[PDB]
């Protein structure tokens, strides 16, 4: 409808972070006779020149196009500067930390759970024909211990350990290149937020995957689950599962589990 929001509704608490435009905070948005709803809010330092205030709010916009359980959604607007971005709150924060901190109280039937989500998220942008460029586990967040999402996509924009090859190589960016960074991120979770190629250089890595290294098997993976890894990192794009098979085969590999 209106995305447009009296700032007066919005009550601004902590910072949670910081983007390209300005910090990004949590708090409140209020509404009469209806509960308090936790929100991010992402704030623009540039905003009053109207060149910077136009990208800050494309982004927006972007999230604006989207309706889907696993991404976040956009709440509305504030276009009096300051300007601001008013989204929903994830209110675990973001996956990495929270795997870190929380490794000995969930399962393994947790963290396919999260990929098996996320994957719902991509196969969805996929039917979309929109491309992330930016899948990566830094760039998840948590709203529940079994629910989590992509984040603010202007939010998550070289990471080159993340990317296809044809990425680094060309900057080709398709669903496929978007098929290898979320093995890269699936990889991620079965490690409990660890970096890949923690140690080496980035322009080393391309070199490294050109020779055929991949990132090994996570300890306590199961084999078809990394299997379904290495086929996300075939060199050949064309070799790569599309995400409506990952869907399928996540699926079944956590009813299994579980
Ligand atoms: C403010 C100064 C600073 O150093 N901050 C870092 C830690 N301060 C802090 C946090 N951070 C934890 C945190 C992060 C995210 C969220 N939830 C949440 N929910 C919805 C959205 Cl859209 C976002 N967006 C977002 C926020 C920050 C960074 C990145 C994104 C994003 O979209 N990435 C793709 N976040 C809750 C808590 C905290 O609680 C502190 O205090």
């Amino acid at each position: 409808r209106d995305y447009e929001i009296q700032r007066e509704r919005i009550e601004l608490g902590r910072c949670i972070g910081e983007g390209q435009f300005g910090d990004v905070h949590q708090g409140i948005y209020m509404s009469p006779e209806n509960p308090a709803m936790a929100v991010a809010i992402k704030t623009c330092k540039n905003c009053t020149s109207d060149s910077v205030r136009e990208k800050f709010l494309q982004e927006a916009l972007t999230m604006r196009q989207f309706d889907h359980p696993h991404i976040v959604k956009l709440i509305g607007v504030i276009t009096e500067n300051p300007v601001w971005i008013i989204m929903e709150l994830c209110t675990l924060g973001e996956l990495r930390s929270f795997l870190q901190v929380r490794k000995f109280s969930l399962d393994l039937a947790s963290l396919i759970l999260y990929a098996y989500q996320l994957s719902t998220a991509l196969a969805y942008l996929e039917s979309k024909r929109f491309v992330h460029r930016d899948i990566a586990a830094r760039n998840v967040l948590v709203s529940a211990t079994d629910c989590v999402k992509l984040g603010d996509f202007g939010l998550s924009r070289l990471p080159i350990k993340w990317m296809a090859p044809e990425s680094i190589n060309f900057r080709r960016f398709t669903s496929a290149s978007d098929v290898w960074m979320f093995g890269v991120c699936m990889w991620e979770i079965l490690m409990h937020g660890v970096k890949p190629f923690q140690g080496v250089k980035n322009n080393d890595v391309i070199g490294r995957i050109e020779n055929g290294e991949r990132l090994p098997m996570p300890p306590n993976c199961p084999p078809t689950l990394y299997s379904l890894m290495t086929k996300c990192w075939a060199y050949d794009p064309s070799r790569r599962p599309r995400f409506t098979e990952l869907k399928a085969q996540l699926s079944t590999i956590l009813e299994e589990e579980k």
